[PDB]
């Protein structure tokens, strides 16, 4: 089997991207974050505190007629922003672009923090990081992914995120039409649950290319890309006026410049982020402060490509026994 769904920007920064996902019977469609940092497919639902919902499509287990409780199962999961959501677990028919996985454990949130409910475009979350990382007690759940690989064509999907633009996530086939060139893969280390690889190194604008090892994490889930403090002063020094903003909260930029590009290897090959892809705009309406995409990652305890570097790319979340990243321009 394969699957093929388009993934939407949810606003005009690329801020997340929201893919349609068919859950019960008949099919409740919600729009739900992939996330390839995380484990756990939670939904806005009936169960949701009503003050903590405000606009999202919320699944109604009690209208699925292959919805079952899973019995004494909570889930609590905290994000590296600072979000958090817990409830309890049902399991459904899951369906993403004509795939379908039945028995997927369906995470209905009693409670969202305040940024969840302030996004009215996001149903919930679903995970595509190594299933380790499920959050859901006392019985460990499966990712979609991990429910779905025994029936794909080959175990693999697909990341082709657009800037500015629709893109497209893939279960089971790798569409030879979507990239140029080639396929770059690197190894992949599942220690922590992540899709964790290391960069070659990278290039400022028109810079040489510096080799240097670069460990880090493909998460679909955060927008931004942060990487190691010396990396990301030696990009905006090359941008007059840029700074950090301990006010902001990281680098900012006057939004009359023009952002150099922004390189990234993988292995022998190279990516190239335009530097348009790392202006998020205003800090504020109307400011001349922009918010740059290039962040450090000192705070964080770990580097992520996060959607700006991603969406450069055409990327493969290889799920066979030896896990795998593969990169290719497009």
């Amino acid at each position: 089997s394969t699957g093929s769904a388009t993934t939407t920007p949810i606003d005009s920064l690329d801020d997340a991207y929201i893919t349609p996902v068919q859950i019960g019977t008949p099919a409740q469609t919600l729009n739900l974050d992939f996330d390839t940092g995380s484990s756990d497919l939670w939904v806005f639902s009936s169960e949701t505190t009503a003050s903590e919902v405000d606009g999202q499509t919320i699944y109604t287990p009690s209208k699925s007629t292959t919805a079952k409780l899973l019995s004494g199962a909570t889930w609590s999961i905290s994000y590296g922003d600072g979000s958090s959501s817990s409830g309890d677990v049902y399991t459904d028919t899951v369906s993403v672009g004509g795939l379908t996985v039945t028995g997927q454990a369906v995470e209905s949130a009693k409670k969202v923090s305040s940024s969840f409910t302030e996004d009215s475009t996001i149903d919930g979350l679903l995970g595509l990081a190594f299933s380790t990382l499920n959050t859901v007690s006392p019985t460990q759940q499966k990712t979609f992914f991990d429910n779905a690989k025994a029936s794909l064509d080959s175990p693999v999907f697909t990341a082709d995120l657009g800037y500015h633009a629709p893109g497209t996530y893939n279960f089971g086939f790798i569409d030879t039409t979507a990239y140029t060139g080639s396929i770059t893969y690197t190894a992949v280390s599942t220690k922590q649950g992540f899709w964790e690889w290391t960069s070659t190194g990278y290039a400022v604008g028109s810079g040489t290319f510096k080799s240097t090892s670069i460990d880090g994490i493909a998460d679909t889930g955060t927008t931004l890309l942060y990487l190691p403090a010396t990396v990301v002063s030696a990009y905006w020094a090359q941008v007059s006026g840029a700074k950090s903003s301990s006010s902001v909260g990281g680098y900012v930029f006057p939004c009359s410049a023009t952002l150099p590009s922004f390189t990234f290897g993988v292995g022998s090959a190279r990516i190239v982020i335009p530097g348009d892809y790392i202006d998020f705009g205003p800090i504020s309406t109307g400011s001349s402060s922009c918010f740059g995409g290039i962040q450090s990652s000192a705070g964080i305890g770990i580097n992520i490509f996060g959607d700006v570097a991603l969406k450069a790319a055409f990327v493969v979340f290889n799920g066979a026994t030896t896990p795998t990243l593969g990169f290719a321009s497009k």
